[PDB]
């Protein structure tokens, strides 16, 4: 019931794994230490192995016994006969660092109990000592423990440990001298300038009123990517089903109208363009659609990670009308619901290192404003999706509100926020007959 | 030999000193509490004595035994002659202060070894626990003892004892004739006049809507307070990681835009200015960044107290987008959550004698107002971070909202609260292409 | 363990205390009775001493023995030697009325045992009795016992006693013909009219948004009633420490801006006024300041009772921003927490008969009104503070909101509640650089 | 639950006996009256024990406890004139 908590079987398993593989010792040398172990024979074995890996790389069965022999230690450290059992056991695979980490943790635990014993000792043993000379000692010891637990990554880093990563990214980008696109491209040249391409660890938002084009624009982004991104994409159509999506997308990629598709009065050239774009999409095999209705961020994360390990690793994610996302815990408070959603999506993007398009709606506030250009406040709910987002870009198409516009066939992509870049107003030509946005070779902005 | 020390003769001496004098109890009960004592009869007797000193001051010999009797407590706390014997004993003199001192001193030690036992045996019994979730428990309990004990200089001080420290501070300030900056220099001479620098035991707030400069500004402050000081600073980036922060700060220092960094398009005169600021930031080693996501106040405290005593003592703390900070006990009431956060940061600043920059957001209330110049009310939650603070200074770039304005490349710092100085409206200039606020040698304001 | 309850050390203690004290007899006579005792010899002694105190005034050792002889009763009540044991021991101090009261109620307890025995006797022995002649009988028994109730200091308080007290107070006021300020003075001659000074037992509340001047106003009240009254004032600065408060107060009294103080950049005419105000503050020794953070009301009580004991008796208390004050029992329900707080403060003021200033805050319910002139409903929590109070008086200086206002340097003190007096709108003048409110000679308000 | 309450043979001994017809309510009256006496013994014993060892308070609340039990059981019992009455009687009071 009561004992020093220690695991000693996985310990020997690590020992034999190091024996049968003289390559991966540095990675466990990061974690495991000679005094980390519990019993002294294992400690002798590991520290001898370490002294040898300084000098003698080959250490499996006999170099160990020889180095142990030259200084006269056989049968005082167990035995070569006993060592046979260690090399015999654990022919296991690269599942070694797990054992290493967990036993390293057990060592930390054992040390904690040791120091609690020391504190109890110094407590019941006064030695003519005061609370002020005692609690301060206790604080200093526990401080030395928690401060130094062989942990480097999670803690606040000195600047030289940050500039290494910064210069590393700069070398990753200079070592490939290429265009002014530091991530995913869209297919649109007027927008890649104000974005440097959809960057790879952000939460993009694509918001606009309902009849405006945001699902259309998003599908255009993803299909263009998947035509120039040899790497998967995802599409979560929580609103409409896959069979509307793909129809819209064939119309987009082939510049034929949607009625002609669904109803079936299309001409030989139309049939040909369809044939070609199909036979393209079926080769690259990027697009993966999920027409699930009421998802949660957990389901999103799982269904994205499933791809991201087996189909390689992914290039972007699209999410239609995230206000349908749910989390039943926060089912009463809608505001905190959306905040949890958005935080989880940003976390996902930082996890998988991809962008996360996340379509959203706007509120019926701009209608009584007479300009109609959507400002960042005009987001459907919670105000936090303008806070966790590293990019927002609204859509406004003046022909909807003004029949007397000189701005018809024209949609402008109001960048309404961008942390790592400028704001602006891109413009593009709308042709919803085949559900596409296209570039605008015309006046500047 | 190994026994819990409980100096018990002094206990009876205290009890009898109180029996023979109703007067000196509040003085004693500065230090004496029910849990302090070793044996339950003493506990019941003393809590009833205290209950009477609350209600009925006269208690010597039999008023206590009688309150005990008023509803049937006799012989569970010893006896009646047992009670009388304590009064008959100890006619000792006025050394009640020292007796109560030691009697108070020993019980906290007893609790200390109790906690040591609890931590150790809890280590033996993990109950679905990791070392990371265990050293946290240790830190939490030990310091919850220490803070609950350490504040034992408390009392209402006579005015002479106040003015001594007041005038000693004033002398230490006149001891060093210098400029009108009694604190950390911000680098912006237009701001230090209304502020006299980021004073050293206060919470500072920088708050603005999501694309306005608050992260940029609060990085300018530390960027300059690292150069001007020889003292460490800390940066808790709860929103986005270090590999973007530093790529924005290199530009903020060296005046080379962020695109020409990440892309690698930067010319020789720009490479040189990268190199200079590199060589500076490495030959000082002041800044310490933590890119952790959902920190609690306690983790902030620990990770600050670490850098405190290793590296001299800190000189500035920045906490990005406060509202992310968690405290899961108060996961439901977000309001009280923020109140706890703010109180904790304030107390931290009071502890380490440094400033604490604590950014925040603003609610979507100023938008439906037609002025857009934020006020002290539009803090994101709880409206306590307008109370626990000492310097609230918003940001307002008019050109973000009004397309057509003469306030372009101008950004003002709408001071909205001070407790020890004047409010105002400072005027600076923004150049986000290299992420910097600059002094505005321009017209009046 | 189980026995008929009766105490006898208190008995002989009281009897001997009366033997050694002819002066103080009536006070014990108001509580103890002949039948109040358990043993009959002491009943004889008590009733005989009482008969003599009616007839024969000196009764210590021999007058009572001689009387008991005149009734021919020696050796029936013990003996004169036994009485010498009574007169020898119990030289106890003035804690005698305590013994009287407790033994009084012990007679009541023994009566309770006897009466329950009577009820159980009627129970075992029904005597052929009806339930309607049983319950109401045995219940009117306890009722008839309740009829005794010699605690005649409660609800049945006829009007004449009230008017006696009231006329006594009116004689306290008219026997001293003075100005129309029956209370603490403030210094603000425009405020004492609407207030008649700060009444000694009422709970005053000062309330305004975070930078409207309430700490300042309150410090001016205390540091003016420190200069007028030769009576102490406390300050529970839970929010800021003494080393800022006192600086502020030096600036207030000496009218020099605080920036010239701490920076040390002040001139001879300023140093003189500093010398003068300090030489006043130390030649009066009148101010106490407690810089403790999370004070519960019990701590506040104790720390005020101390000064009300040592330094005569106190005349003002100030508690800064009471929403810091805790009571950890009610940490979950904040509303009940604050109600406890306010009730404790009112009780304190009624206990010491001294005015409690208790600074409060306001909710963000003004900002969405366009008036901003606060009302009682704009108090930060619980609504008890607007019920358990006797003088709320807000602070609204208008230039904080309306930049273009013709009231700069004007701070009006909206008396928003007062029981024993009017409401109104006092005006003052805000000069904040030296942290003072001053009077205003101006038009009709 | 057979025989946990005596037994069905005893139950038949109950059914066999007592051929009384005229008076049951009066027997019930005296039984309830004795039960009221019994509960009065219970309450008095509670008072005596909670005078001997009632475990901790000021006896100001003990006097109130006596009065409380008294007037409570007074209100719990006393109303036995209670019953639905006739309009030819209610209208008399009205
Ligand atoms: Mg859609
Ligand atoms: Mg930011
Ligand atoms: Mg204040």
């Amino acid at each position: 019931l009561k004992v020093p908590p220690h695991s000693i079987e996985a310990e020997q398993s690590v020992l034999g794994g190091l024996m049968l593989d003289n390559e991966r010792w540095d990675d466990v040398a990061e974690r495991v230490v000679a005094d980390d172990f519990y019993t002294r024979p294992h400690r002798h074995i590991f520290t001898e192995m370490a002294r040898l890996q300084e000098s003698g790389s080959p250490i499996d069965l006999i170099t160990l016994a020889e180095s142990l022999e030259r200084q006269g230690q056989l049968d005082s450290v167990g035995g070569f006969a006993y060592l046979a059992e260690l090399s015999k056991n654990t022919p296991s695979a690269a599942n070694i660092s797990a054992y290493a980490d967990i036993v390293r943790e057990r060592a930390v635990v054992r040390e904690m109990i040791s120091v609690a014993n020391e504190i109890a000792e110094a407590g019941f043993d006064p030695q003519g000592r005061t609370s002020e000379d005692l609690l301060d000692l206790a604080e200093s010891r526990v401080f030395k423990i928690a401060e130094s637990r062989a942990n480097k990554d999670e803690g606040p880093k000195n600047i030289a440990d940050v500039l290494d990563a910064t210069v590393a990214r700069i070398e990753q980008l200079f070592q490939q001298p290429h265009d002014g696109v530091t991530g995913v491209n869209t297919g649109y040249d007027d927008l890649n300038k104000k974005t440097a391409g959809l960057q790879p660890s952000d939460l993009i938002i694509v918001a606009a009123r309902p009849s405006m084009g945001k699902t259309t624009f998003a599908m255009n982004l993803v299909e263009n990517a998947a035509m120039l991104q040899d790497k998967p994409v995802l599409i979560f159509s929580l609103e409409m089903p896959s069979e509307q999506i793909m129809m819209r997308s064939l119309a987009s990629l082939s510049r034929v109208d949607q009625t002609k598709i669904r109803t079936g009065q299309l001409d030989d050239e139309d049939w040909a363009r369809i044939s070609g774009t199909m036979g393209i999409l079926l080769e690259k095999r990027n697009i993966y659609i999920d027409d699930s209705s009421g998802l949660t961020p957990t389901e999103v994360r799982s269904r994205a990670r499933r791809i991201a390990r087996e189909h390689g690793g992914i290039g972007l994610i699209m999410i239609d009308y995230l206000q349908l996302m749910r989390v039943p815990a926060l089912s009463d408070n809608r505001t905190l619901e959306i905040a949890e959603i958005s935080r989880s999506l940003k976390a996902l993007a930082k996890e998988l290192n991809v962008p996360v398009v996340a379509l959203s709606q706007l509120n019926r506030s701009l209608e009584q404003r007479a300009d109609k250009r959507p400002v960042n406040s005009d987001l459907r709910e919670s105000g936090s999706i303008e806070q966790d987002a590293d990019l927002i870009m609204f859509i406004y198409r003046d022909e909807v509100y003004h029949e007397n516009s000189d701005l018809k066939g024209i949609a402008e992509i109001i960048i309404g926020k961008q942390r790592n870049g400028p704001i602006g107003t891109v413009r593009l030509t709308f042709n919803g007959q085949w559900s596409r946005f296209d570039n605008y070779a015309g006046p500047q902005y």
